[PDB]
């Protein structure tokens, strides 16, 4: 049990009760070291150790189709928590409010909490150290090396992070002990209410008929175990070679269970390295897997401004602004980009693709983020414009990943700048010409009509 993995955001009076574990981010039993550890602290003052999960006010910004898969997922774990002599409890409320009051309703000795770097978090964090008095600890239990001991500023590169991660690599990666057992109503409750709060908000197609397509990725952590199985054994030989291709779907498709914690990230890795294949695909694999995502999370948590102009590189902004006054080819309201209704039949395509599934093409997100931009008043609106499709439309989003791809296609963000256009300065373009070399454009314009 690596110590580095834990930080402290509140020393207190250690209590005499139950250890409480504020699932936040990691949504699964094994592979959990924010519960593993919390299991541990519960070893160590013979107490038994608890879950509480918080259902906050903000799932109506979002829509069916991610409350769903959360909540489904939900109804496994507690079952599996269960079988562990664990019991799991689940608020709906205020964060601040209701895990403070639930501390002292039931005499908590330690509070414990995974991490997320997002903004939201902070604002919850906030709000329930200002009103305990037991210690409160926080585990990274959703990167390889912990956010904090990988780099101590923000990197502007990914060719600056790959050293600084690899060489801790050996420190962090390795093997989960298991999780030891122990010696405000029905789930199915809160997902028929908050169907019905959100259900007049469902994407539909024209009339009636409405536009998800849930049978793409089933929830849950054992799907998630069947979908890693199946990428390695029929998808990971040919990764490196046609990730690029947005017509056959040869990615991982682990996003949706990677945002939600409903696998670790680690246990991927671990059984990727083992595995025989292209050893050029492994190596484009776990550097998505492990340079990007986890350059995400160093994006958000050292730039607090992650979601705005501000944080966009000084060359980035000194382009952007000579090209404020530029006249734009075209410009799309938010309703419009919304429905795809736009002059590029690939940029509809691609918002196609979005609303049926609920997952787009890695390839297509970066085309996709760049003609909004191309397509906007100024990067400021084309920023927002491009967070809000994201998160209220992907599985995956609302996540670091979401934040850093989106501030990598519109500001260069761990990028290079390039050869001067007009409206998008120096910023990486990408032409519906270049596509049609890259991949055949036809069957994904067709496929997503
Ligand atoms: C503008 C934009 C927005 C994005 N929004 C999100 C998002 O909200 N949430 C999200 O999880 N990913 C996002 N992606 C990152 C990336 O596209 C997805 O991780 C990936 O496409 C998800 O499908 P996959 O699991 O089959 O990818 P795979 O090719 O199977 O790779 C596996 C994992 O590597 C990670 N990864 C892969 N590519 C990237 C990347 N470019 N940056 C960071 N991590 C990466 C992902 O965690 C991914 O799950 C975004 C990318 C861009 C360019």
């Amino acid at each position: 049990m690596n110590p580095k993995r834990i930080r402290a955001l509140k020393s207190g009076k250690q209590g005499d009760g139950p250890v409480v574990y504020w699932m936040s981010r990691d949504q699964r039993a094994e592979d959990n070291w924010a519960l593993l550890f919390s299991r541990a602290i519960a070893k160590e003052a013979n107490v038994p150790v608890v879950v509480v999960f918080c259902l906050t006010d903000e799932f109506l910004e979002a829509g069916i189709r991610q409350y769903e898969f959360m909540l489904k997922g939900l109804q496994e774990l507690e079952v599996s928590l269960s079988r562990k002599k664990i019991p799991s409890f689940f608020l709906r409320g205020d964060p601040g409010e209701k895990i403070s009051r639930f501390v002292k309703d039931y005499n908590a000795g330690t509070l414990v909490t995974d991490f997320s770097p997002l903004r939201i978090k902070n604002q919850w964090i906030e709000k329930v150290i200002s009103g305990i008095s037991i210690p409160f600890f926080e585990v990274d239990a959703h990167n390889v090396v912990p956010c904090w001991e990988a780099s101590q500023k923000h990197e502007y590169a990914a060719h600056t992070f790959r050293p600084k991660l690899y060489a801790l690599l050996p420190e962090f990666l390795e093997e989960f002990p298991e999780l030891e057992p122990n010696s405000v109503e029905t789930l199915s409750d809160v997902l028929e209410t908050g169907v019905k709060a959100l259900l007049p908000e469902r994407a539909l197609l024209k009339n009636k008929d409405p536009l998800f397509e849930p049978w793409h990725f089933e929830p849950g952590e054992k799907a998630a175990k069947k979908v890693m199985e199946s990428f390695i054994a029929d998808r990971l030989d040919s990764y490196g070679a046609l990730r690029n291709d947005p017509t056959k779907n040869m990615l991982s498709n682990l996003s949706p269970y990677l945002h939600f914690g409903q696998i670790s990230s680690q246990r991927v890795v671990l059984e990727v390295e083992k595995a025989e294949s292209n050893p050029g695909s492994k190596k484009a694999f776990l550097d998505e897997i492990l340079i990007w995502k986890e350059i995400s999370d160093n994006f958000c948590y050292y730039n607090p401004g992650y979601d705005g102009f501000e944080s966009f590189p000084s060359w980035a902004k000194e382009s952007l602004n000579a090209h404020r006054n530029d006249v734009r080819s075209h410009i799309y309201t938010l309703e419009e980009f919304e429905a795809g209704k736009t002059h590029d039949p690939l940029w509809n395509a691609s918002q196609m693709e979005l609303l049926s599934t609920g997952k787009m093409h890695g390839y297509t997100r970066m085309y996709w983020a760049k003609k909004i931009l191309e397509w906007s008043e100024s990067p400021e609106k084309a920023l927002e414009i491009a967070i809000c499709l994201n998160d209220r439309y992907e599985l995956d989003g609302r996540d670091p990943n979401g934040y850093a791809g989106i501030a990598w296609s519109i500001g260069g963000v761990h990028d290079r700048a390039w050869g001067e256009r007009e409206v998008t300065g120096k910023i990486r373009y990408m032409s519906y010409e270049g596509c049609k070399r890259k991949f055949d454009v036809k069957l994904y314009i067709e496929k997503y009509s």
